[PDB]
DNA sequence: CGCTCAATTGGTCGTAGACAGCTCTAGCACCGCTTAAACGCACGTACGCGCTGTCCCCCGCGTTTTAACCGCCAAGGGGATTACTCCCTAGTCTCCAGGCACGTGTCAGATAT
């Protein structure tokens, strides 16, 4: 891949999933994962 | 009375902005197909208030010759243009900052599974 490893936030994330998914990930690192806590989220 | 001169209108180079074919997505009302409502085209059937020539005087028109006026002649002097002089605010672009909307929050206290 041309640039390694870029940095998001969940505001983010939920809106443009429809732009990240055009690349492919080896790992996904997740930091401060209690924002995940509601599974009943939209996130 | 047709030149020389001081300036554009128009021509060639430039550079990146503003298109229009992708390159698909996926949301949706268009197209298909029966179901079903009710009135459109059909249409008698009542009988008419636009037009056809009598009788008689009204309005428009031609003619006439005054005399006001528009088209025109030239000049009058002050205010719009052509151009220089200088002062400011329109646009750039910036950061500040806040209303509308969306979303997680959460757990409480009002309601029901």
């Amino acid at each position: 891949a041309p640039f390694h490893v870029v940095i998001t936030s969940y505001q983010l994330v939920v809106q443009d999933v429809k732009y990240f998914q055009r690349v492919k990930w080896q790992y996904m690192v997740l930091d401060e994962a209690q924002a995940l806590k509601s599974s009943s989220s939209v996130r």
